[PDB]
């Protein structure tokens, strides 16, 4: 699925994810903004052989189990595939064990390079929510 | 679909329901508890022969086609079938009609006998909205 920017911001809001850990609404659009185009089927493969899943991008190193990232974990308790859905409860739930993990929302590098410190409320302007 | 309470309010303010013609987000949500137990595959048929479609029970006399309600009108300008969609999208464009018709919310009869006047409220209390 492909939300919309103000249909994101509501189905994130949905799932408790505005200002969770402090990180207001405009931060986690604007990350999935740049991490997946909002785009619930995205992945990346990375050099080391892991892979990063779904709209937020989320990485099987440590993460989600997809059966071929030798040596690593899946501390959010999940199949890879189950961060594609478009439904996005797997994504959220597993988002706030990450943001959790001591580094905040600089886990997603792509939050870090291109939302850190800016308007990030640009990305909820408009939406009724 | 048969959707949870809060959830149900989330997706009418989401399609901008909520305080629509004056009327809160729970007196939507009531009306639809009782008309359709919040499932969107309700149907009920009339003893006129007309049926009343979805979460909102939508009856086909006036607002939609489903072929079969001789001397009907579609005033919504939809397939009665597409007021049983998981995504409540066209029961919520046709309600925005319905309500705007001239007697408010009485147009459905289980809200006047069973929201009305009561506490409304308690509908979305303890929902993230
Ligand atoms: C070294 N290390 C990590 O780097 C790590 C982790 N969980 C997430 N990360 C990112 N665990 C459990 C870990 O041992
Ligand atoms: C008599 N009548 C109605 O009763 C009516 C209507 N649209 C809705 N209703 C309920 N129209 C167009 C109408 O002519
Ligand atoms: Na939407
Ligand atoms: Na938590
Ligand atoms: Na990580
Ligand atoms: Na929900
Ligand atoms: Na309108
Ligand atoms: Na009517």
């Amino acid at each position: 699925k492909v939300f919309g920017r103000c249909e994101l911001a509501a189905a994130m809001k949905r799932h408790g994810l505005d200002n969770y850990r402090g990180y207001s609404l405009g931060n986690w659009v604007c990350a999935a903004k740049f991490e997946s185009n909002f785009n619930t089927q995205a992945t990346n493969r990375n050099t080391d052989g892991s892979t990063d899943y779904g709209i937020l991008q989320i990485n099987s190193r440590w993460w989600c189990n997809d059966g071929r990232t030798p040596g690593s974990r899946n501390l959010c308790n999940i199949p890879c595939s189950a961060l594609l859905s478009s439904d996005i409860t797997a994504s959220v739930n597993c988002a706030k064990k990450i943001v959790s993990d001591g580094n905040g929302m600089n886990a997603w590098v792509a939050w870090r390079n291109r939302c850190k410190g800016t308007d990030v409320q640009a990305w909820i302007r408009g939406c009724r929510l």
